[PDB]
């Protein structure tokens, strides 16, 4: 029963902060796997 | 010319691994600054 432009804008920042978290942690991985590899050169 | 088969292949494997790194990093800087940007809303 909030105003839906509150209820908008907490979604649509909560979904942002997500989408960064999921990068950071795809970047960490990727990077993982890279020095991994490399090391076995 | 005396290299291996195998090592080329993990020579390209981490290049591809560098590459996949690289473009996430861009992906990730791209969010955070979105995030920045929509977190002035608040």
């Amino acid at each position: 029963h909030m105003r839906a432009e509150e209820r908008e804008r907490l979604a649509e920042v909560e979904a942002a902060l997500e989408k960064q978290r999921q990068l950071a942690e795809a970047h960490a991985q990727a990077k993982a796997q890279a020095e991994r590899e490399a090391k076995e050169l």
